[PDB]
């Protein structure tokens, strides 16, 4: 019981997440499968955004790189004090019967939570078409694994797809919890025990509206403990 929150993804909604419950003291470890990709935008991320939130911090009204974002909001993570943000990719649920109680990493190394977040936006069954080119990726130069969505497939989850453009343009097509799956009020994923999601991988949003969504799940979380 390590961390009292692990979440998976780094992202917009699960470094969000992370942030707020880290300055409330509560002991999160947050697992991303690229450390060069966190909170890395499609496109630059423009104002209004949700007030004292990791993504306004990490705004640069000066400095529209979408990659020198990404290193700014991830060295806002870095000093946080208890948060612990480390690379390895989920490829399945560690279950204990019906609960959640982390995820399997491709590396090896099982990675465990009291409560289990899934943040992985569009990485889900990705397939990104630029061109005359289909990758499998949920953003560009951002690979996915497939293990994940296999795993929840396995376990019996329903999902709905969804589609993302950026305007060389491109587009992604990935996979969502499908709404019946998810608690609004709760961020759970009903099916299993100690399970939540929050963020693209469950509901469509732009940037403020993940910010928002991890804020809130972590105003959840905090009542819950
Ligand atoms: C093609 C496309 C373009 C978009 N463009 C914009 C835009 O220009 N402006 C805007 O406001 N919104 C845009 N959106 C909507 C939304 O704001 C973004 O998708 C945003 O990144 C969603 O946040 P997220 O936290 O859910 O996911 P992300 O920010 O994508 O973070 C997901 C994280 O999870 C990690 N991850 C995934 N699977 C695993 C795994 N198995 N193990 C470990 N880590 C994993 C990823 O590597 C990543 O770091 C776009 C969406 C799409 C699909």
């Amino acid at each position: 019981a390590a961390y009292q929150v692990l979440i998976v993804g780094a992202g917009f909604s699960g470094a969000e997440t992370a942030f707020w419950l880290a300055q409330k003291g509560v002991r999160v470890g947050l697992l991303t499968q690229s450390l060069d990709a966190v909170m890395m935008p499609f496109l630059p991320p423009k104002p209004p955004f949700p007030p004292g939130s990791l993504l306004e911090r990490a705004y640069d009204p000066k400095d529209e790189r979408v990659w020198a974002f990404h290193a700014r909001a991830k060295y806002l993570l870095e000093g946080l004090r208890p948060l612990h943000l480390f690379q390895a990719t989920a490829t399945g649920l560690l279950l204990e019967g019906n609960r959640v109680v982390g995820v399997r990493t491709w590396e090896g190394p099982p990675a465990r939570g009291e409560k289990v977040v899934l943040a992985v936006g569009s990485f889900l069954g990705a397939r990104l078409f630029l061109g005359g080119v289909v990758e499998e990726a949920g953003r560009l130069s951002e690979a996915s694994y497939p293990d994940l969505l296999e795993d929840l497939s396995r376990l019996g989850f329903r999902f709905v797809e969804r589609e993302g453009e950026v305007p060389p343009g491109y587009r992604v097509r990935y996979l969502a919890f499908h709404p019946e799956e998810w608690e609004e009020k709760t961020f759970r994923l009903k099916r299993l025990e100690g399970l939540y999601a929050v963020g693209l991988c469950v509901r469509e949003g732009d940037y403020a509206r993940m910010s928002e969504e991890g804020k809130r799940l972590a105003e959840h979380l905090l009542h819950e403990l």
